[PDB]
């Protein structure tokens, strides 16, 4: 019996519940209890993995998608797998909101049999990213929640599922052991028997527990990891891929003609972009977490399935550290000293300073900025930090009256999410927007192939859009990206083997629950 220990999330004691349409309940629910009908492997380029669902195809119309659901599927039941369980499963939230939460009922109007291994689902709106939103709705079993009275308040304790893991071994308040489906339908590639899930309530007992060496499988942030974790055993490794981006934000309208005359200026985003050292801002403000973003799109390591390398490599050097490159190009551009203070002043001769924003509070955030404006004095550019409360830090943004601020973003599946929110120009206004489009370039383009972006379901078209926008927004150098944040993920070689890593890069190797990939993870680890 081969038992992988696991950590999905900290808890102060473990309380049965394996509802998978509960907020608060046990981590190891989905995808190891309900398997999906796809998971997209969203680290390639989010191509489709075919689980209990063999394909899908969506109308040319992309207002109704047909799933086609694998034979021979089973419940750990015993019990058939069919276009029944799917029909039932979303009319389930349909009808009772609240146990939807992910929102999927936004986007399907109705689920219907085809015939019992063939289901469709009709849209309320053009989208070819519906079969992707559907993928992460969990399935449960027709034949046993038909029965089950209430369920925004069952607990589901003895799980019927269609994942490898859904018999309930052990459950203590300290620990619990999820075992093989006997029914597995890909049992042959299930070589792990067992989840072995140990109760630990913070960071504090999990470095205790790591270092020891008695995990195998977690995503949690570990401090001076080379060495504490790293160096303790040979068998400790970790990989922390890219995700979502982080950079700074340039106010193009602002409302001080000569910060404007700066800002409103490609050749000094430019300039502003490649004074920074962004492999030190991650060493020094994040200890080493996180991966540098020399794409003046943003687009980031993340998903360089989807970027034009010829579009990545012209305008990277504008977003890589040179500093003679920077005042160069300020020089070029009629930036200059004349003052005699140092401090480059604009073309026309105005004198300026850009404030740096960060929202009060985040500190890693915090000391970026510190570090950008000791970076950007070193080219003649006059930059001050300041902290106001996020509240007015967003204000200002929505506003268009600050000058620069730092800011993460949202991470998608696939760029779009990034790109949409962080320069869709429809987003620059409205009551209760966001800040992260509040930069406020506009281009008509650029729009349009953002709005096209899911009104194809021809991946090639779509990446073309992709290379369209990556374009635009690259040699316009609209921000200055800086990084890609970090997915937490360690793992120990000295009960498994078969792990993603740098050097076996598969897929998002995170255990969390939100991350469908993890159910592909398990599957390729082999005991030793």
């Amino acid at each position: 019996r081969s038992e992988l220990t696991i950590v999905p999330d900290f808890y102060p004691t473990m309380v049965r519940n394996f509802n998978p349409y509960l907020a608060t309940n046990l981590r190891t629910t989905t995808d190891f209890i309900y398997e999906p009908l796809v998971v997209f492997n969203e680290m390639k380029g989010n191509t489709p993995v075919f689980r209990l669902a063999e394909s899908y195809k969506m109308a040319d119309d992309l207002m109704s998608v047909t799933f086609d659901i694998r034979k021979g599927v089973k419940w750990s039941d015993g019990e058939a797998f069919t276009a029944d369980d799917v029909v039932y499963s979303f009319g389930l939230l349909k009808a009772k909101p609240e146990l939807d939460q992910r929102g999927i009922n936004k986007w399907v109007t109705s689920v219907e049999k085809v015939d019992e291994y063939k289901v469709r689902f009709r849209l309320s709106e053009a989208n070819s990213n519906v079969p992707y939103e559907i993928s992460l709705i969990p399935i449960v079993a027709e034949h046993v929640w038909k029965d089950v009275k209430d369920p925004t308040t069952f607990t589901n304790e003895n799980p019927v599922g269609t994942g490898p893991f859904t018999v309930i071994d052990t459950f203590t308040p300290q620990l619990y052991i999820q075992c093989r489906n006997p029914n597995y339908w890909d049992a042959a590639n299930l070589e792990v028997d067992c989840l072995r899930v140990p109760q630990i309530a913070n960071n504090d007992q999990l470095l205790g527990k790591i270092v020891n060496s008695e995990l195998d499988w977690t995503s949690s942030f570990v401090p001076d990891i080379d060495r504490t974790y790293a160096a303790a055993n040979p068998n400790h490794h970790y990989w922390y891929p890219a995700a979502g981006t982080q950079a700074f934000m340039v106010n193009f309208k602002n409302p001080d003609p000569a910060k404007k005359e700066a800002l409103d200026n490609v050749d000094f985003r430019r300039a502003f972009s490649m004074a920074l050292d962004r492999q030190t801002i991650i060493d020094i403000a994040f200890y080493g977490s996180g991966t540098v973003n020399d794409f003046a799109s943003g687009l980031g390591y993340a998903f360089e399935a989807w970027s034009d390398e010829a579009t990545h490599k012209k305008y990277k050097g504008f977003n890589t550290y040179d500093v003679e490159g920077s005042k160069k190009l300020l020089a070029k551009a009629g930036f200059k000293d004349v003052n005699g203070d140092g401090f480059v002043e604009t073309p026309s001769g105005k004198s300026f300073e850009l404030l740096i924003q960060s929202p009060n509070g985040w500190t890693d955030f915090n000391n970026t900025v510190q570090l950008a404006v000791e970076q950007l004095q070193e080219v003649g550019i006059k930059a001050k930090a300041r902290t106001p409360e996020f509240a007015v830090y967003n204000q200002a943004m929505l506003e268009g009256t600050y000058d620069v601020a730092y800011t993460n973003y949202f991470h998608g599946a696939d760029p779009f999410t990034y790109w949409n929110s962080g320069y869709n120009s429809a987003l620059q206004s409205g009551d209760g927007m966001p800040r992260f489009a509040m930069h406020y370039f506009t281009d008509k383009k650029l729009d349009g192939l953002l709005d096209s972006f899911y009104k194809t379901a021809d991946k090639n078209e779509q990446l073309a859009i992709a290379h369209g926008i990556q374009k635009i927004i690259a040699e316009n150098q609209v921000t200055i990206p800086v990084m890609s944040g970090a997915w937490m993920y360690q793992y120990n070689t000295t009960r498994f083997t078969g792990w993603w890593s740098e050097e076996n890069p598969k897929g998002r190797p995170s255990v969390w629950a939100g991350i469908p990939e993890r159910l592909l993870h398990v599957l390729d680890l082999k005991p030793v």
